[PDB]
C-alpha cells in the first residue's frame, strides 16, 4: 500500500526532478503527509537507498531471466547482458531515469552498494575479470561507473530516438565501453 | 544588449531542461518579455542555432588559445587539446552542459553544423586522422559525437566534485575516449 506508492512517488519525482526531488511533493503524489512519508522513511537518503535496491532489483532480474549460461567467454557474456541493460532502459524509462541519478548521488551507503553488486554474481565477477584495475580500485571505481552509465545513457538516448537503428547503436556504444573499461 | 542577456538566459535553462526548456522562462530571466524574445529569435530553433555557434565559437577561441604547436605527437597534441576542452567546461559548466544538449538535438541545421566543424581546423583535421571510420560516418558520427560529450561531461563532473583528484580524472577520460573513439 503507502510504502509502494511513496516508492512510485519517488520513482516519477525523481525521474522527473532528480534527488533534490521534495519529499513534500513526493508525498503529496503518494497522497500522504510529509510526517508519514519520514514515519515510513528515517531520512530521504533512507529512502534514496531503498529506492535503488528495489530499481536495481528490477534491472537485475530482468537481466538474469536472458542469460544464456553456457557463454563463458569475458566479451561474449558482457555484451549480451549489455543487450539486456540497455533494453531494461529504453523499456522502462522513468524507472531507468530515476536509478541512474540515484547511482551517482554519492548518497547510496557501501552496504547498499554491496547488496546491490549482489543482486548479480556474474556480472560481479565478469568485473573483476575484465575492468581495468585502475577503475576497480576505491579511488577511481565511482568513475569508471561513471563513464560506463554515461556510455550506456548515450546509447539509449540514440536507440530510442531512431528505433531502426537501435540494434547498431547498442552495437557500436558495447565496443566503445568495451574499448574503454576493460584490460588491455 | 538584450541578444546577449537572451542567450545567457538560454544557456542557463537548457543547461538545467534541456531543449526542452522554455521560451517564457528564458526571457523572464533575461529581463524581458517573451515576445521579445520572438521578436530576437522568430522560433526556439533559431535560438536554438544561434546559441549553439555562440557556445561553439567561445570554446574553439579558447582551445586556440591555448594550442601548444610545439606538441608534434598527434595522441599528445590530442591530450592537451583535451585538457583545454575540459577546463574551458570545468570554468564555463553551463555552458557545457548546453552545448551537449544542443549537439544531440536533431535541430541544427546543415549550416549551422558546417560552420562548427570550421571553427577549430587543426582539431577537424586530428579527428579525420585518428577517429575510427564508423565514428566519421553520415550515419553513426552523431552518436560517436554523443559518446564524446558523455565522456567529456562525466570527466567535468568528477573534477570538479573531487578537486583533490581532477587531474587522474582528465587524464583517465582522456584515454577512456581515445580507446572508445579512436582507430587501430
Ligand atoms: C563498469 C562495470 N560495469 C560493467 C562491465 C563493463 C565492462 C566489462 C565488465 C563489466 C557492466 C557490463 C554490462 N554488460 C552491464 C552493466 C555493467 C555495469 C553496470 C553498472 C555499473 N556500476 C558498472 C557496470
Ligand atoms: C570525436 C572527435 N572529437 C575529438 C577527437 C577525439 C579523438 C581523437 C581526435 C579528435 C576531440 C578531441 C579533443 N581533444 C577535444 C574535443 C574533441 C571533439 C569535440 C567535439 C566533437 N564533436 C568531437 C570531438
Amino acid at each position: 500500500d503507502k510504502k509502494q506508492a511513496l516508492l512510485e512517488a519517488a520513482t516519477q519525482a525523481i525521474a522527473q526532478s532528480g534527488i533534490a526531488a521534495s519529499t513534500a511533493v513526493i508525498a503529496r503524489n503518494a497522497g500522504v503527509a510529509e510526517g508519514t512519508l519520514f514515519r515510513y522513511f528515517a531520512t530521504k537518503d533512507e529512502l534514496i537507498n531503498t529506492l535503488y535496491l528495489h530499481l536495481k532489483q528490477d534491472l537485475c532480474q530482468s537481466m538474469i531471466m536472458e542469460l544464456d549460461r553456457s557463454i563463458t567467454d569475458a566479451k561474449m557474456m558482457t555484451r549480451f547482458i549489455w543487450n539486456s541493460y540497455i533494453s531494461w532502459g529504453l523499456n522502462h524509462p522513468a524507472r531507468h531515469r530515476a536509478i541512474r541519478q540515484l547511482a551517482v548521488s554519492e548518497k547510496l551507503t557501501k552496504e547498499t552498494e554491496q547488496r546491490a553488486d549482489d543482486m548479480f554474481p556474474e556480472l560481479r565477477d565478469l568485473c573483476h575479470r575484465s575492468v581495468l584495475m585502475v577503475f576497480m580500485s576505491d579511488e577511481y571505481r565511482a568513475f569508471g561507473d561513471g563513464l560506463f552509465l554515461a556510455l550506456a545513457e548515450t546509447t539509449m538516448d540514440f536507440a530510442a530516438r531512431d528505433p531502426a537503428r537501435a540494434g547498431e547503436y547498442i552495437a557500436l556504444g558495447f565496443e566503445a565501453m568495451w574499448r574503454a573499461l576493460t584490460r588491455e
